């Protein structure tokens, strides 16, 4: 229930394939009229989760640098995937920057998205 | 830099590769070495960091699934690599389970892991 | 304001009074968790906040003790007051757990919690 | 005996003078190396005042709103973590960093980060 397209609450889409043996791929796009605001990402998912009722578990990365632009910074979600008929993908971030070591103390921000099927 | 093998304070091992276009790709963990506690990892890095003596940003997820164990769960690591006499990449991660929604509040543990390439 | 009882989205009651020296004093009752009844919490704010729109910076810590249970943990709640036709407060949180060393990488469960004046129950 | 009444240090200059109240108070300042008054701030939090017996670290957590009568920085950092007793003690913390933001800043409204903290510096 994973593989295609997922929008947050913010304006940003990614779309994702879900494959057989774990892995996330795909392309974050951070503005949505934006062509130069696109992204490689990459993960892995837990291929093979439980049928109890839990979420299954994954996470991506991508790092904002691309052909056009480079924010020496990448975020990296953790989270779950909930199915359903309002299905869900739960998770919390860590955007780390590239700094100086007198910088390294706030090189990272930390915060939460949610992303659905359907957009906002 | 980020090429190698590496070792966080715990003594897990992270040996991966960085790809000229941004990839990360490897493998995670064991002390012990044993192929029961190997596991896929992959994620990004900023591949053309600034110049102003800041580090690399980067990120990657292990899903914690593998031929032998599944742990229903993931963990992303956001950090940056610091290159000079002694490398190292420092990072925060987020370790997410698979739960049920009740218990989702539950469902993410937060570190900090620092890795270099020695062992500890 | 910040001072009254706020709600967050599981239902846990943060009663809470807003001093006018910074300080945050009050009660917690947890939706969740090894918790009964109310613990104290005590916390800060910021008594002079910007004047741009911005929220109002704020924290408080409940350590899981209180006369009738021990979890021996503690959360801090980190976030801020956002005035507006429906008043928030919104929070990232952490929850650390006594563990030995070896159990240490384990320690501390993050999340995220946002509060109302009115109860989504 | 707590022993977590005193003054500590992290790795990076920084100071608190902290009491831990029979109760499961903490209150004291936090300050610069420096130490003068211009960057010192009130602190108040709380900690398991009867934590297991068991080797288990004692849980605890504070927050520091960064205004004091000189300065505001429209933000506050709560530490959530655990005491370690022994010769070396140790207080080992994970933080929340949130400052005042609009709301089309606040996804960048929270750092997040990690200080311990020794009897000597």
């Amino acid at each position: 229930g994973i593989t295609g397209t997922w929008y947050n609450q913010l304006g940003s889409t990614f779309i994702v394939t879900a494959g057989a043996d774990g892995a996330l791929t795909g392309t974050y796009e951070s503005a949505v009229g934006n062509a130069e605001s696109r992204y490689v990402l990459t993960g892995r998912y837990d291929s093979a989760p439980a049928t109890d009722g839990s979420g299954t578990a994954l996470g991506w990365t991508v790092a904002w640098k691309n052909n056009y632009r480079n924010a020496h910074s990448a975020t990296t979600w953790s989270g779950q995937y909930v199915g359903g008929a309002e299905a869900r993908i739960n998770t919390q971030w860590l955007l780390t920057s590239g700094t100086t070591e007198a910088n390294a103390w706030k090189s990272t921000l930390v915060g939460h998205d949610t992303f659905t099927k359907v957009k906002p």
